[PDB]
């Protein structure tokens, strides 16, 4: 077992008690899982909510509250720099001043599942060894309810779309991307090739985290013992191979097809994208998310989006030729 702390984010919202309450109810060990909630803003009734937690958590705050000089294109985003700016603010505490090796960050509107801490626990060493992955993330793009199987709150994934929303990341990836930190935008920023360089997260087929006050993405709520399970799948090369195979051995139906629920024997299919206008029209069809960052669909991975449409594995993949993302396909 290793020590990975939770750095929560927090600003001007009191209801960073329900994140808390949940987080110091699950938690499995104090030592384990220091909480530090970094608060920017200094809103005074935040402040004495998360003061009134003791040394049930540490409680440290932004120390710049002046405002911004923001570029000609951004005088509506004074809040997107601010919050840029707590975030190199708070990892770089979290990383230097408290030296941890990995921190899994959470913002304060997020709710967590029982089993939060356990997957984290169990991911944290696949992140270690796994070069091509940056992160391990707790949440799926695409876990509204009809969307995932709930026989299934075992099972995980690869996906290229850093999904943010409750994420571990180790102290060196920040090493890296602090010296280039953005002024803004922070979050698409890490979606962009250049930040990203092909890397790879671990997300769930069921959400660990869940937004409150993405609104209908499912909470899991069936404890899940991951440190006890085999999840040498995730490995790169095993991954690449397998589920790779998996979905290109499905057979291939039309979007329509799919969507009017025909040929139900085939509990597993594939619907095939050739273009960036076919990709968001069969999307759409199908109620996954359309939208892409960097040319990246959500959830996405080698372009294939995976997910639950009526009870049955659907994988929306582009022709198994796909060599890498074109940013231009927005
Ligand atoms: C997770 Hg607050």
């Amino acid at each position: 077992l290793a020590v990975i702390p939770i750095l929560v984010i927090a600003c001007d919202r009191s209801t960073v008690r329900r994140c808390l309450d949940k987080l110091l109810h699950y938690r499995p060990s104090a030592e384990l899982f220091p909480i530090i909630v970094s608060q920017d803003c200094g809103h005074e009734e935040t402040a004495q909510v998360i003061a009134s937690y003791g040394s049930a958590v540490t409680h440290i705050r932004q120390p710049d509250l002046s405002n911004i000089a923001v570029q000609p294109d951004h005088r509506k985003f004074q809040g997107y720099y601010k919050i840029a700016r707590h975030y190199r603010w708070a990892l770089g505490q979290i990383f230097h001043n408290f030296n941890y090796p990995a921190a899994v960050v959470v913002e304060d509107d997020l709710e967590v599942a029982p089993d939060f801490f356990e997957y984290f626990q169990a991911t944290y060493p696949l992140l270690k060894a796994d070069p091509s992955l940056w992160c391990v993330s707790a949440w799926n793009d695409n876990g509204k309810e009809q969307m995932v199987d709930s026989s299934k709150p075992e099972l995980l994934y690869r996906t290229d779309f850093f999904p943010g929303l409750g994420w571990l990341l180790l102290a060196e990836l920040w090493a890296e991307l602090e010296p280039k930190w953005p002024k803004a935008f922070w979050d698409d920023w890490m979606r962009r090739p250049e930040q990203r360089k092909g890397r790879a997260c671990v997300r769930p087929e069921i959400s660990r985290t869940m937004t409150f006050g993405l609104k209908f993405i499912k909470l899991n709520q069936q404890f899940v013992p991951f440190t006890q399970l085999d999840l040498s799948y995730l490995q790169q090369e095993a991954y690449d191979r397998d589920f790779l195979a998996r979905v290109y051995g499905a057979p291939q139906l039309q979007v329509e097809k799919v969507r009017t629920n025909d040929r139900k024997e085939l509990g597993e299919v594939r619907v095939q994208y050739t273009g960036r206008d076919s990709f968001k029209a069969f999307a759409k069809a199908l109620g996954v998310m359309d939208d892409l960052k960097s040319g990246v669909p959500r959830a996405g991975y080698r372009g294939i989006v995976t997910f639950l449409f009526r009870g049955r594995r659907v994988h929306l993949a582009p022709p198994q030729t796909w060599d890498g993302y074109d940013p231009s396909w927005t």
